[PDB]
């Protein structure tokens, strides 16, 4: 793939390379010239040439026809395909321009986290964004910081020579949702394993079955990464993951450690955690109760925890859904009509 997604290469005999935007094991996105399109940059995903990948993205084109038409204006911010085409055996989606990934943003300012002002916006809208997947029978299944992008350029940036970086302020927070190659409609065959690590929620973890929740779930863990900088659950470990989770929210419902075949996990009712080895006390000291992770005691701060708590909630038949939480006190402040 590296042979066929080169500075200046044509594709389509219209789209001129100019620059990668990213890259994964999907395959990469470039930014091109549309020379059809009066020099429109666009974007084009250029799949990996492998059964896995060929069929997520045949799935992500129908996903993506059904969401585009039924938002032609994308009033609920999921990214607009623009068609796609064959180059060299490989699948090419061709996508509107957006703008750095909420990943990227963070990461490039040495793991500085949003302004909390930016993150009520930013929640609301993936929030507004992955509940329209839910109305529409869909569960995105894959929601992290890489796929939420930020719809423009929004932001200033200064090299700073104390630190040898470039810092990057933003200016206008709005997003959209990409990566509709794994979104799973209520009717179709579910896969076991979905979620990357840190976005993963306990049902998934446990292969007790999954839903709408398991995107409610990896929100909260956004949420949090957001206001922190980093995530709370920072492990590539299943086991350590839920001792993690035990210590930061408290325990698990016996009910779901019960039910589930992932018994590997545990011992009688309780994870089969050794709290007293070396990587137990390591995972104690890492972490601690959520609300204690709060950088003040200010109500508005009180008010994002409550929803993080609440999409954090354990049991998928009890956590919150995006419907309740689009109408959360933490978003009364975008609602302020005097
Ligand atoms: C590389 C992120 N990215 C996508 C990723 C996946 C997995 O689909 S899709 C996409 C569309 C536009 C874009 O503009 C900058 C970026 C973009």
């Amino acid at each position: 793939m590296h042979l066929i997604c080169q500075s200046g290469d044509v594709l389509s005999a219209r789209y001129e390379i100019v620059d990668t935007l990213g890259e994964g094991a999907f395959g990469k996105v470039v930014e091109c010239i549309d020379h059809k399109a009066g020099g429109r940059h666009v974007a084009v995903k250029i799949v990996k040439n492998v059964d896995r990948y060929c069929e997520a993205a045949r799935s992500e084109i129908q996903v993506l026809e059904h969401l585009n038409t039924t938002d032609p204006n994308s009033t609920f911010r999921c990214v607009q395909m623009l068609e796609w085409f064959e180059h060299h055996g490989h699948i090419c989606i061709v996508f509107e321009l957006l703008g750095l990934s909420t990943y990227d943003f963070i990461k490039e300012n040495g793991f500085l986290p949003f302004r909390l002002d930016h993150i009520r916006k930013m929640a609301y809208q993936i929030c507004k964004s992955v509940n329209f997947l839910h109305s529409n029978k869909l569960t995105h299944t894959d929601l992290k910081p890489e796929n939420i992008l930020f719809v423009q350029s929004d932001y200033t940036e200064a090299y700073n020579p104390k630190i040898k970086r470039d810092e990057r302020t933003l200016i206008n927070p709005d997003i959209k949702v990409v990566d509709f190659g794994s979104a799973t409609y209520d009717d179709e065959h579910h896969s076991t394993l979905v979620s990357t690590r840190h976005y993963r929620a306990p049902e998934v973890i446990l292969a007790l079955g999954w839903s709408q929740p398991c995107d409610v779930w990896s929100i909260g863990c956004i949420l949090i990464e957001y206001y922190l900088g980093f995530t709370v659950f920072p492990t590539h470990d299943s086991k350590e993951h839920l001792a993690m989770m035990e210590r930061i929210l408290g325990p698990l419902p016996k009910h779901m450690i019960q039910k589930t075949r992932k018994r590997k996990y545990f011992h009688h009712d309780r994870l089969d955690w050794d709290e007293h080895s070396s990587a137990g006390r390591y995972v104690s000291r890492a972490c601690k109760p959520l609300k204690e992770f709060m950088l003040s005691q200010d109500v508005e701060h009180e008010r994002l925890f409550d929803l993080i708590q609440k999409m954090l909630e354990y049991d998928p038949a009890k956590r919150i859904t995006l419907r309740e939480a689009l109408k959360h006190p933490f978003f009364d402040l975008l609602k302020k009509s005097i």
